[PDB]
């Protein structure tokens, strides 16, 4: 009763495996370490097999010659580290919810690193309870360069353990539990939905496609893997894009006042305009 499986199980070189790195780091940013090879091949060969090569030296031609094609995309998804939480440094919402409540007018936010949607969609819970869900009061702008994560996050689809850093009010109000096979599950309401926009934007282009001026934009988590040129490149386009009195807030281990004085700390890695 034993029929031994094997599918096909293909070779990346130690010469692949570098041109893979200048790849993602000339298109992305990334920079990824030795230590990753090994998830590295294991969604990438995923790649070779749908395109039917056994040849990572033919994949990256095919990548290499056309840059354009949607399989860059496909390469992209394969190579970002997406991991985040609702409600990740937490310390930053109460700065944000004090500096809507006083700006006036609309207060627009700008998440440039949204993955799966926890970060977007904390910030639309923190508005909508410090301004109350109102048409015009305040909207959420939030990209990500994967798309893979965006589909997701358009769901808005968590598991309820996901949430337990949400208040038994917050829940109520802004989420639908489910039942039967699909329980344990919950999705974001329409309501609270309808106030963030979701799109694709790879930080390294040199012009965003973004509705700004922004009151606050939050760049949290991302700067880790990409080095200090591409990061200083990045903070110069943040500059044109907050309004006068606006706010940047950075993740946990990123310091950006040291990489461009125009930008000055205020509290917990958030900074303003000097
Ligand atoms: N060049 C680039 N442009 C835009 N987003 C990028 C990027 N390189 C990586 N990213 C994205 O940055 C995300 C970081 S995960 C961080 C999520 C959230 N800000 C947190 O603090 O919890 C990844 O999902 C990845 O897709």
């Amino acid at each position: 009763s034993v029929l031994l499986q094997m599918t096909q199980r293909l070779a990346l070189s130690d010469a692949h495996f570098r041109r893979i790195c200048q790849l993602i780091y000339q298109r992305a940013g990334i920079v990824l370490a030795d230590h990753k090879r090994d998830m590295v091949y294991n969604r990438l060969v995923r790649r070779l097999r749908a395109l039917g090569l056994d040849d990572f030296g033919r994949y990256l031609s095919m990548l290499e010659a056309n840059q354009n094609s949607a399989e860059w995309q496909a390469f992209i998804n394969a190579l970002t580290t997406n991991l985040t939480a609702f409600f990740r440094e937490a310390h930053h919402f109460p700065i944000l919810a004090e500096h809507a409540r006083r700006r006036h007018g609309e207060y627009r936010v700008w998440s440039a690193a949204a993955s799966t949607g926890e970060e977007p969609y904390s910030i639309a819970i923190t508005l909508a309870d410090a301004l109350g869900m109102a048409p015009g009061r305040w909207k959420v702008f939030a990209s990500d360069i994967d798309t893979e994560v965006l589909e997701k996050a358009r769901s808005g689809i968590y598991r309820l353990s996901e949430l337990k850093t949400l208040s038994p009010q917050q829940l109520q109000r802004y989420f639908m539990r489910g039942t039967g096979p699909h329980e344990g599950l919950v999705r974001v309401r329409q309501e609270l939905a309808n106030y963030v926009e979701f799109s694709s934007v790879n930080l390294l282009e040199k012009q965003y496609n973004v509705p700004g001026p922004f009151d606050a934009i939050f760049c949290r988590n991302v700067m880790i893997y990409f080095d200090k040129t591409t990061q200083e490149d990045i903070l110069r386009r943040f500059v044109p894009l907050l309004k006068p009195d606006g706010l940047l807030f950075a993740g946990h281990s990123e310091n950006f006042s040291n990489l461009v004085r125009e930008f000055s700390l205020r509290g917990q890695t958030v900074y303003a305009l000097s």
